[PDB]
């Protein structure tokens, strides 16, 4: 094997010592797992959503899934850049993830959306801390990246929050 | 023969020498295809109708969806009509002929709520979907792989639009009695 | 001061005398103010809208706001072309506007939308008259412009009207 | 509470559970942001004004520049307004409220030469630029990195437009007394 | 010869009788000549302009020339559509043109621009009348076209007018 | 729970009875799992690949990963269309997958590529059978889809096979 | 030499044994030759066509030539993928081609077009059989490819057939 | 000199210091180029004429072709005019001057069949093509490689449009006495 | 037969007499054949290349093949323009070609590339002479074309030369 | 002389006093020089690289050079904005640069790449400090810019580091 | 070292002997240096230009700088192609450049522009000779390239010449 899961040789090219590096690699790899299960959950809801606002949510969730995948790729590559070994197998990703994943059953859209909002929140708070950890460790590049992705994650979470709000054009009459 | 006016007569299927397709095999497809052309074209006009009329809370979402569905139907219809003409046949053309030759249920000129309308279109899709599955077999069997391939390509599209209508009708929503 | 608010020197290049000009400039400047408050109101609703049809309306209202801004730019520039001085400050724009603007509180989406439909209607009727005024004054260019913008304004108003209609996919069951 | 009309009241800041931002921290930002939203929006209208009126030899060059500057201001304003609403606040909306709440100097409805106008805008930019530098610190300190990041992103744009106006006003030119 | 310059057979396809037609064809062909000399003059100034605002005017005049050519094409094709024979040779075009063309000498930019503004004005006034003539003759298509082109011509004329205005960033100091 | 993992209600819209449907849904869902672990493995190699042909493989593996994701989306959506419930969680996906996934260690590029070629092969053979199963069950749509995706999968597998072939421009001299 | 013309090692990556493979490789390589002479003939007619419908045919034949080249590339690469060795030299291509190629003289357009229609027909019939051969050998990828190209070839042949039909806008009068 | 109105006088060629081209060498090119500018510009107007008038069975095909040809001529003309002005000369400008200075045959304002017209344009192309071949030599010889290069670049385009007209006039067609 | 291979009627439209013409047509037609066999050889290597730098060369050779085809089209059309008859059949093209074409066997990439470099060289030298022949015959258009194509051919030959140079990132260590 | 190298008048428009300004301008101008020599070195390697991975590195180094140029432009313009005078002549740039530039000889790709990695490292560390210096001086704009560019520089350095790693697809066998 | 500054091994691929080659490589390398200092000077003026026509010149000079960089890249790569070693370090480039570079002080725009016009002129004359040298040495490719770049350089120089001309829209009145 060229590398062993868990090891963090740092990077000479990036002038990042394995000491500072390991701190980020541990933070980043934690997020990679959470974002990737988020990815798979958003896909799930993307595939299953039904109802009156089905097509609108179908496209929204699709985009959200895509954003998650891009964010995940950014993390995984930043880890590998810092000399680490990013989580890879689906099994490892879920194991390492600290958020709540739904059992293989299919729930109504409000429940599902509500569950995703929950995953977003955890990832959003974990990420805010990691950017500080990065700015403090002097790793401005990683900090910058995290913010760039954070901005996207927060917009998707806020959208889910608006979908769940208590308003509508539907009137008891039209029912 | 050497004294007629029309270049071709509705119903006739001369086959094609270029495509190495004899009028015998050809006529079988041309009859299948022309049957579909009529159904898809009335489907086209119905989807347009609903496209123009849809109102309500999910109006804009459906307006765009139905528009796309109408477009797909028109493209599928064009593919059929041109495959017929390629096989030496004469594709149905006038609006009158198209509806007459169509075996699906078209709505009277009145305007119904969106669930009814959508439900009616799902019905038309189903008939076209089943008719098409058979026609592709008929084509693969007649050795006409090109026509078979085309039908599948279009079938895949038709099925996705029907499945979408099915999801619009499902019993779920973000709307809560509270928000009402 | 190169020009004074209220003055209309007309235009030699456009072969438009200050006499005919002032009639249009007064019509146009009246609309500019109405459209610009319309712009800010649409923005407001754009920012605040929440609920089940939130994202759909968010995008719609955004576009509507954009259209209003473009129409406003067209008016302001036609005014300045005809030798006039287009209203500019936010204060002047609201003052000069004859439509009803909402107080700084946030209302449900049906109320808001209903208020905008009201603003559209006034602008739509005012504009129909102004195009006649323009065709009559022989100013075909201004007339043409107004129609071009009118067509857009009417489509956005009609959309709001469809959002408010009494129909929906939502069923008492799904509730 | 369970008997009001408005969904929200100007001035109130409920914070955000989704963004894990408590109304305590939030209100500090929402007050900073809303202050800027007003300044940027009057800046927007002033830049438009100059965009519409500018005349002269460098007219077309400035016409395009000011147009872009106006656009940037509008985008920055949208970012602020939406960040406020995200943090549970209520962004200023009416033209009347925006000017009232704005702390910068707006020109009376008369039209001045381009150097005066430009000079006035440079003044508005400066105030917004200094106010913004402080607000980003306020945000980084309050632990709200997202809002901080946004402010910097917009700050970078605002500073480039202000610096351009500064170069337009500099004392140089290709024009020579001869050519006059 | 398939057709003779001066003849106007009208159009059966467009349901336009040679009687009504000839009235438009005479109006249109008059403009075609004016716009085409305008085209060549704008080109001339495009090629020759020099100075401090040279590149800015170079691009502007180029665009103006292009617009004129497009407007000319529209006229010529509308004429041919109405059964007429559009002026073609450079010689015929200038002869038939009623505007003032500069002798082959090169003048300063203010003089040139001033001359073009003059040509625009004549074309602008001639066109305003022709659209009425067209709407009255019931030929809405031709009327519509003329307005569409008129709008463009007026914007280019107004630009020239702003270039000539008495303002600048240049200060006696900087001189 | 709107649906239960394992259940296949078929589809009235698609005129597909739960009897025929379940046969496909079981075939498709089996593939979905294999393709999704393939996706994660290709990503892994995408992130880790190093060496002389690193950038070339980095881009290739990235595209391969993307194709796998698209194929997976097609499967999952065809399943849901046929009334089934597509596998979703990373945990479920790996569990349900019948191919060999690498432990979290990082191996040289030849080993990794060799392992992926292995996964492709199994998916390629399983897919060939499933298309027959589909054509036989009269489900031409699903059959067609499978072929469309099969064509892509085979090209990516064949590319990996060419990377592993025994040829190169490198000469003992240049070493 | 790395490979010998005629040999077909099959493909481990594509899980295709040299036994099944050779059957396709022989079919495909036969077509590659026919399509490539078709390519060169279409080019020839592309370069030489003259007359009233010259430009229309010039563009059409150009496109047809391009399609043929793309189809040829697809075949050649599928052959090489299946472990075979695609025909390459112009000499080998014509030798191996079973269709009728024109001697280096230039004929009228109807004759030429008529000759190409002949080449298309042979390629069209040969291809219909090869797709069956492929579906039967279980090689769905190759089958799919052939159909995709077949669809294009048939459209170009049908176009040539329409060019040769007995109709026209030309009237004895206009002559 | 220090009391004239025109910035330049038609006929004068001050050369160019920036381009290191003396009025002596320059005038030779400017005379060659300006001669072509006139021919190409009448060619432009003739191609437009035929573009507007062409009718018949191959009407749309020729309509587009002639339009493109007209466009190419205009671009070539612009290149010449600007190369002249670059070399210190004064390019012909008025429609009157352009035709006067042109040495090719322009049609009277009557409309002829397409074969005649096309035949006339082929004639204009030929003269411009031969004149241009010489001018490129004149330019390479005068050491003005830039002008030479330009002329070739344009020559290549002009020759392709002339050759197309030649193919339209060739004696072949798909039309058969039968179909007549 | 509208024309006979070998005949060169020149061109009245291009004011090129059959005397001068035949000299170019003989030069050009000689090149057309060489470039077209070059085209087929580059394709061959394009299809077969394998190894570590396989994908990089696959794309490079593909582009090279495309350039050759474009150059060939330019020649063939210039010949036909000058009243000649361009070589067309694959058989004729190879026969008329004076360069060395590989037998249908497949060689390692260094050998193949080395062979193409050889073909480029001959075409490059032949072309340099033909441009002089053209400038001398007063045919500047043909000369210009040849240079334009020559520039492209030389860049592709120089690229092959760099691929063969004795350098690499590969180290005995990494082996 | 409008300004003198070394002088820093600050900026009234940016509300930046010459006191604070000079601190940044000295930091930025130091970097501008380093990045610009980096630019020229990357170009050099871009032009000279040869070997098996030549084209891959040719494109990579080209992009890297481009990024460096953009970063340099950002610095130079930020300096000029802050009232300073950015280094300009090639002579001044190298003189003012604190990194190691290669003598005009050409070295193997590993040596060259290794040298650039060295330059990146110094620029990366210098930049990390300058962003702090900027955030501290209250100049958030300059700080933000530096991070944005830093992120890019680090990715290019990390790429060079991966090219130098000890792995490859090449096998002693293939040699 | 793989190569030594000053050496010119020519090129076997391009069939260019080191004898002929060295003549071009010496001409080209001389230009590369002049164009690259031109690049840096245009950048300088790009960054510093202020005044009324500031933005217009800012964009113009930016484009000019870009053109210079592209021309420089073309030279450097042609040199390396011909077996030479292109100048690389900023220090070497200025040293080898024969044109006048401004000291690090900032001058008014007319002075600066005037200085650049001077650099253009020298490069323009040097280039005209080098193309002849190339056509004569039989190196048509290099000759062609030089002309292509020459055409661009001359247009940028001519633009600077128009900026400096004695004309303007500014009037003593407006002052
Ligand atoms: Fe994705
Ligand atoms: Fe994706
Ligand atoms: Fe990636
Ligand atoms: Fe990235
Ligand atoms: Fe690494
Ligand atoms: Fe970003
Ligand atoms: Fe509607
Ligand atoms: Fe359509
Ligand atoms: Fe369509
Ligand atoms: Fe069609
Ligand atoms: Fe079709
Ligand atoms: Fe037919
Ligand atoms: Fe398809
Ligand atoms: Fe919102
Ligand atoms: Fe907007
Ligand atoms: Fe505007
Ligand atoms: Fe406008
Ligand atoms: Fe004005
Ligand atoms: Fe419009
Ligand atoms: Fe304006
Ligand atoms: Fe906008
Ligand atoms: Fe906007
Ligand atoms: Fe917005
Ligand atoms: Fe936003
Ligand atoms: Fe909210
Ligand atoms: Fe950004
Ligand atoms: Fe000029
Ligand atoms: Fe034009
Ligand atoms: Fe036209
Ligand atoms: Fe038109
Ligand atoms: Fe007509
Ligand atoms: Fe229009
Ligand atoms: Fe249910
Ligand atoms: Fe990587
Ligand atoms: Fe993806
Ligand atoms: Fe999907
Ligand atoms: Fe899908
Ligand atoms: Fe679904
Ligand atoms: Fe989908
Ligand atoms: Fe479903
Ligand atoms: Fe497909
Ligand atoms: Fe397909
Ligand atoms: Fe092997
Ligand atoms: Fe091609
Ligand atoms: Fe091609
Ligand atoms: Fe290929
Ligand atoms: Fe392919
Ligand atoms: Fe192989
Ligand atoms: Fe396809
Ligand atoms: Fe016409
Ligand atoms: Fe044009
Ligand atoms: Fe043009
Ligand atoms: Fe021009
Ligand atoms: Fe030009
Ligand atoms: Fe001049
Ligand atoms: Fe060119
Ligand atoms: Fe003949
Ligand atoms: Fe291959
Ligand atoms: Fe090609
Ligand atoms: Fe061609
Ligand atoms: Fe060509
Ligand atoms: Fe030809
Ligand atoms: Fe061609
Ligand atoms: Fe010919
Ligand atoms: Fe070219
Ligand atoms: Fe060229
Ligand atoms: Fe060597
Ligand atoms: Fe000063
Ligand atoms: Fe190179
Ligand atoms: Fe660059
Ligand atoms: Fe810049
Ligand atoms: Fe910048
Ligand atoms: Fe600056
Ligand atoms: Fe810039
Ligand atoms: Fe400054
Ligand atoms: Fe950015
Ligand atoms: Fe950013
Ligand atoms: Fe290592
Ligand atoms: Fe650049
Ligand atoms: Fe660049
Ligand atoms: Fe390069
Ligand atoms: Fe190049
Ligand atoms: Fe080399
Ligand atoms: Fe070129
Ligand atoms: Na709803
Ligand atoms: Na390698
Ligand atoms: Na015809
Ligand atoms: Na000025």
């Amino acid at each position: 094997a060229r590398a062993t899961a868990g090891e963090v040789e740092g990077s000479d090219a990036l002038r990042m010592d394995a000491d500072r590096a390991e701190q980020c690699v541990d933070a980043l790899n934690a997020d990679l797992a959470n974002v990737y299960v988020l990815y798979h959950q958003l896909k799930k809801h993307h595939w299953n959503v039904e109802g009156a606002e089905f097509r609108d949510l179908h496209l929204f969730l699709g985009e959200a899934a895509e954003t998650a995948e891009e964010v995940a790729d950014e993390l995984a590559e930043r880890v590998q850049a810092l000399g680490g070994v990013p989580h890879a197998s689906p099994e490892t990703l879920q194991a390492e993830a600290s958020v709540d994943v739904e059992d293989e059953d299919v729930y109504d859209i409000r429940t599902s959306l509500a569950n995703d909002m929950a995953i977003y929140g955890d990832i959003i708070e974990a990420t805010r801390e990691h950017t500080e950890l990065a700015e403090n460790l002097g790793d401005h590049a990683t900090a910058h990246m995290l913010r760039e992705g954070l901005i996207e994650l927060e917009d998707d979470a806020h959208h889910i929050e608006h979908y769940l709000e208590d308003d509508t054009l539907v009137t008891q009459g039209a029912l």
